[PDB]
């Protein structure tokens, strides 16, 4: 109910390889904040492109795991831990905002996603937050998305 | 005023699966850029994004633009010079005001429009909209900087 | 008469990386369809064909052109049908008269215009172009049978 | 120079993964003909989609797998083993035509080419043979190519 | 006694790129088992091991034969059973006295020779070696654990 | 001397994607032991296929990262960081011993390889040590090699 891991993770997202980034939860507050993170290591195909000699885990997919946490709060804070109707769910982003990159994330970091949400509607989640690597902040961020049935 | 994929991969050090840019259609130093990526289902990325059900993530819509930005960004500090390009990097440094209206599809021909907003030294603001069929598919600003390997 | 690729994915038993058709733009049965596949540097295929140099399989162009051909032949008998399509394979027999004109690379879209050639039971033979721009990039005839799977 | 391994065939041929669909060659006899094959296994990305339950190699490879044989064929014909010319040329396909595709190929299997030269003159090369396994025809093939530069 | 990928997927767990089983070709309940895996050059590991020489993973030889190895240990329990081998895993517990003689290379046919050391339950130890051409290229022993899935 | 990251492993392994298991390098005493580690994340190709819907690190590629780190100490052990020099230097592994699997490593792990020189004689070199996850052994093993010219 606080802490989830990669099994229960699959349960509820949508996402899957190479774009489900979420790899553990550690807190979640329904309808209130949620702190998960995503090991980074050399071993991922992005890396090839971003970029040769220089892997840089691109700024982007920050922001994309931050939504994914963000999504899986809107989830369960909506229906709670439910697979069966989870599986028939999308999300989409609808907007970015404020978004701001301090420091670069490499292989071997921990990067930890922090949300709070700021506002939600029914199934349009907006949320807002930073990602950490030891503490420091490396991003931060505010996203709305929403969920949707799958048509 | 064409800039082919051998042409884009001389300036941008974004390779596989993250060179989100195909062809360059217009180039203004100072001022814009017009490009474009194909979109098909052939993509890696719509295994998982999502499965029975491809949509192309919006974030790379927006790494797509940033890259297109940083074409023009280098080609309007060093014109189209391989040379200096092999040095460098680009970093994101702020992204704002984006909206997605439309989602993008196999089949869909992503279009970028982005115009030069401020810049000074390595640091570029651009800002813009994605197309598809003459369509705003997603609007956004960007911040990016460049930088030595 | 326009399907898109979540159509596709339903008559089609391709997968990633090798269902090769994006969306079809016409279709009339038992005599043609015109559908395409958008070319772009995003593919895994152009990491070794070839480095440097990226230019969409020729082998690959033909096989485009197979599934559209498919495709007709299976819609023609049976229309839209994804539960008729789990019960049936159409697999290639042969091919003659291909001919490469003009490379295909990243940014182009890969039409495909197939006409039945001639077909008897189960046995269709299709022919017809690849173009990218209107131009001739390749031709083809194959030959199909379909049978249950 | 009969025999020749994965090495030396990735100083000949441009292609690289995943296009480098001949593994090794076991016969070649200069202007004459060319005996080669690749190891088909499960482990091979093509197989994820073609087809999902029931891994079959693409006939259209196979044709390129033939293409290919024959390409190191021509080049070799005329320059011997000599990679520092072989990365200023390259083989393109003009033409292909009478394939047959007479049984379906799968993981397990040793797929074979045999391409004879039918006729040479310059850099054009025409070619025919068949693709076997365990000794059996699985497809056969005729094809123009053209030794071109690679710049 | 043998059987093909179709079958191996029906009984095996694993899948791509961790599936490295292509054919079973002699079988023995509770006895022992030789099957065999294609190394071609046209598969992800040889990206990275090694740029310009490729040499199949020693550590992947040994994943082989346990693979090989869990195939035996399963049809011996409960024979060709698609529907109760979906609900288990196989856990590696041990590996001991592993030898690596000859690199394995694209081109190789990749034999595995094993034979049940013992076995308890769900609890299976096998040893044997790894042949190319009738010559040990690997030799090991490993005791795994089929679990519920 | 003491903390490599991924640019600095880079250049003394041959090892790439997708087999280079060793993201970072806390600690490294020539001659005697290193530490280091690969973090764990579902965005791995290899759990595609290992297991679907179970991901689990593949006890033979926890092993090939303890090799990995054993390699990089020995390397190091010799000539310091020289990418040169590395560049003409391979190390192939002769045997595996005495392995042994405690705990499953998943997606969120953080995998800390811990080595030690066992025995050091002519080109031979003979490691060995275990794999920790938060404290925890999950893996044992030891790893014989030897060091020729590429
Ligand atoms: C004569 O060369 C051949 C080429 C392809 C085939 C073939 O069987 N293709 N596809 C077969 C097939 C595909 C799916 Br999907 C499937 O589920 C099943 Br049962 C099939 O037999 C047969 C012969
Ligand atoms: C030309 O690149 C090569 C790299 C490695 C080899 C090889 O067969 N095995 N291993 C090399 C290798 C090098 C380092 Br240094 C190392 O730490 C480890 Br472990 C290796 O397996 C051969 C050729
Ligand atoms: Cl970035
Ligand atoms: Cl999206
Ligand atoms: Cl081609
Ligand atoms: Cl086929
Ligand atoms: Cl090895
Ligand atoms: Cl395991």
């Amino acid at each position: 109910q606080s802490q989830f891991f990669i099994e229960h993770i699959l349960q509820i997202l949508p996402h899957r390889y190479p774009m489900l980034l979420v790899d553990r939860i550690t807190e979640l507050q329904a309808n209130q904040k949620i702190v998960a993170y995503k090991n980074i290591t050399f071993n991922e195909d992005v890396f090839n492109g971003h970029f040769p000699n220089k892997p840089i885990f691109p700024g982007v997919l920050i922001v994309e795991g931050m939504a994914q946490s963000g999504g899986f709060l809107a989830f369960t804070s909506l229906w709670g831990f439910d697979p069966e109707i989870a599986k028939t769910k999308i999300v989409y982003f609808m907007t970015i905002d404020k978004v701001k990159f301090r420091i670069p994330v490499t292989p071997g970091d921990r990067l930890e996603y922090h949300l709070e949400v700021l506002k939600h509607k029914g199934m349009i989640w907006q949320v807002g937050g930073t990602a950490q690597v030891d503490g420091k902040v490396v991003a931060e961020a505010e996203l709305k998305a929403m969920i949707a049935e799958r048509e």
